[PDB]
């Protein structure tokens, strides 16, 4: 096959993406060993979709796992009532989700399971896959000619050649294996043919962040989780938080091989120790350095230029309500909140007016990083920490460190009832959940 | 002083720069050794002058060379009666150059003599300095903030503490010398304080070319000889022909020394070999690579972003003739010639009328680069060999390959004769000039 395994494309046909997907068991080989994973469409990744905005689909998931299980559609502007954060599937049954993409969307969105207390363990044992929204910018010459790969970055552990349990630890700290796999492949070479490369990257990890750069380059972001950025703009390196997702372009400068790491970075995992009195709970501090793939540059590489323009950010409408949402943790009972509660699916906790714009600050109370999920209403962030974003894009997934404030601009779009959370799905299993009705 | 040396700058006070300069020979320290070298304000280079827009300027030229003398205002569009190619200003007299300096103009010109048959020697032995017109674009931040350095690449020769003699090989070639200087200094280091910095390059030599290469960097283009471009250009090296200017953006990567090299180039020069048969004329081949400069980076450098447009360019009207200039050699006789005449200053080649567009294509069906300029009227360049320019730009020095045709459109502005030429100024002392009368 090619050096650059990538998940099977499915691409919508006459303005139809319809597909059957089974979620089920699925022996495969995998990093040099065979295992047994839960897979939709019989891969790890399963497929990925692409489609166009004002496309139809329609996605049937049969249920072939021994416990109820559902999809969120991450990422897209669509109504809760399909997107639907309360619905199960039975094992053995089917459902249909049937929507139109939106007009005004562009990206790398991604489904994967959503049935409160099941996520973590079924995200993590292969249940996932990318969605791609391909935009008439992709026309520019800029974008068209160049060489583009989907990069989902997910890490995974095996036992007994299934994916590892949860121990109690895990449930505090999100779940990571040792096992840091891009495209579901261990330590692949991509062999670029063209000096520019467009990659999407996704981070479908259940809690692993990815601290990406590229040896001797710096990356060009043009699209955050939702949509572009509306200018190209030069990181040196970028972090890709659980659920987050980017675009970057990449400009080969000269022959050679260079390796994109995922450099050490502290999200606050804790351990716990015995030194004599004790014990107690100590921080297990930044991840050990891990390489992702293996960039080789062609001959002589000669990248295109840069893109002046991208998408021009929506003017907003001003807001009419400022929202306190303060996450804390209780580490040892792996339980976490919002606003001093845990999920309850009976309770609606905000109340919002569909067409108006809200101001969300969303602050960390705890230690740990926590990524912060609002689904059906992408987001402008517009400071974190009290720094203002450097740029305008549709996020739906921000990052919080610790004691950090996000300012976010909230359009409300669709009606229904909708969750936020936390994207360590552990923490959304565990409680740190939130409803939001819109109306 | 500073690590870096600079030529001592006078500013206009009050929209007014008026200033005596004397041309004369002056014993000085250079490249660690003394020398007697000809000089403007008592320095190598002479005194850089920095000027705006309107401001008017006087500058007297006194001559205390033993030979006629005068100035040409290379690249400053202003009137033949001012810029006279003609003038001869005797031994110990004095002429006062006044003029204002145009409205829609910006860049790094310079200063020299032009007296027929005497440029060669008296540019060589150190009569050159730097004329920069201060825009309000440098007040935008991207500009604003770098850190902004002058670089006068011209090269020298010595023998005895004098500039060396020209040979009959020189008067063919153009003279070269081992002595690779900037701004009179062997190879500076400069220390750099920002991570941009924002260097004007000027070529003074009479024949040398300069491959420039910044070690592990790019250069971002932002000006050419006479004016900025529309928006920066990423270039991975830039050849910096006789008379040439060029302004650059360098963006510091990381911490560490960096050379700044003329790489190998091959201009076409010629030597003689006797073989047995013989004796017959051979290519000199590629110059040597020489290090210009040590550039230190600043600690954890963070550069600026790139301004995203820097000026438009004019929209030019309709051009009403094209003529067509073809340069010739007979190298052994070190005679030049353009349309197979040599300069006769009595005698009127081409008669434009102001105001107008003329589209001129200079052809080199000679075997070395001869870089072609034009007084009084900046031209842009279309295409050179064949190839589209890649960007828009006033420019007053074109280089030419062999065999190569570049196309300029050639606004037509002050009335009056002046001159075209080679600026390998040997070349033009030896024939390779015309005059065009504009009416
Ligand atoms: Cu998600
Ligand atoms: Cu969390
Ligand atoms: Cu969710
Ligand atoms: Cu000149
Ligand atoms: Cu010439
Ligand atoms: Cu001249
Ligand atoms: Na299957
Ligand atoms: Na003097």
């Amino acid at each position: 096959g090619p050096s650059f395994p990538e998940p099977k494309v499915v691409r919508s046909q006459g303005g139809l993406l319809s597909l059957k997907l089974s979620a089920t068991p699925t022996p495969l080989a995998i990093a040099g060993q065979r295992a047994t994973l839960l897979t939709y469409g019989g891969s790890f990744p399963g497929p990925t979709l692409r489609v166009r905005p004002r496309d139809t689909v329609r996605l049937t998931l049969e249920n072939r796992l021994p416990e109820p299980t559902n999809l969120h559609w991450h990422g897209l502007p669509i109504s809760p009532k399909v997107d639907d954060p309360f619905l199960e599937i039975p094992p053995g049954e089917s459902w249909t989700y049937e929507f139109t993409v939106p007009k005004e969307l562009a990206g790398t969105f991604w489904y994967h399971p959503h049935l409160h207390g099941r996520v973590a363990p079924q995200l993590f044992a292969g249940l996932l896959g990318a969605l791609v929204v391909e935009s008439s910018l992709d026309a520019i010459p800029e974008l068209r000619e160049a060489e583009e790969h989907l990069l989902v970055l997910k890490d995974l552990a095996l036992q007994g050649g299934r994916p590892a349990p949860h121990t109690p630890m895990d449930w505090m700290n999100g779940k990571e294996g040792d096992l840091v796999l891009v495209n579901g492949a261990l330590r692949p070479t991509l062999v670029a043919q063209k000096a520019t490369l467009r990659l999407r990257l996704l981070n479908a990890s259940n809690a692993r962040y990815y601290r990406l750069a590229l040896q001797d380059h710096p990356l060009y972001l043009i699209a955050a989780d939702g949509g572009f950025l509306e200018e190209p703009l030069e990181v040196s390196e970028l972090l890709l938080a659980p659920g987050e997702r980017a675009e970057v372009l990449v400009r080969l400068r000269k022959e050679g091989r260079f390796l994109l790491q995922a450099l050490p970075y502290d999200r606050g995992a804790m351990g716990m120790m015995d030194m004599g009195g004790m014990a107690h709970a100590m921080p297990q501090g930044p991840s050990r350095p891990e390489t992702l793939l293996y960039l080789i540059a062609p001959k002589n590489p000669k990248p295109l230029p840069l893109p002046k323009a991208l998408s021009p950010f929506p003017t907003l409408p001003a807001p009419v309500v400022t929202r306190r949402l303060v996450l804390t943790e209780d580490m040892m009972a792996a339980r976490f909140f919002i606003n001093g509660q845990v999920f309850d699916h009976r309770r609606v906790d905000l109340k919002g007016q569909a067409q108006t714009v809200e101001v969300w600050e969303v602050e960390n109370q705890g230690d740990m990083d926590h990524p912060f999920h609002l689904h059906v209403h992408p987001f402008q962030v517009l400071s974190v920490g009290g720094r203002p974003f450097p740029y305008r894009a549709w996020k739906d997934v921000v990052n919080l460190k610790a004691g950090e404030v996000a300012r976010l601009l909230v359009p409300l779009r669709e009606k229904g009832r909708t969750v936020f959370h936390c994207h360590i799905v552990e923490h959304e299993d565990r409680g740190m959940m939130g409803v939001l009705e819109v109306g």
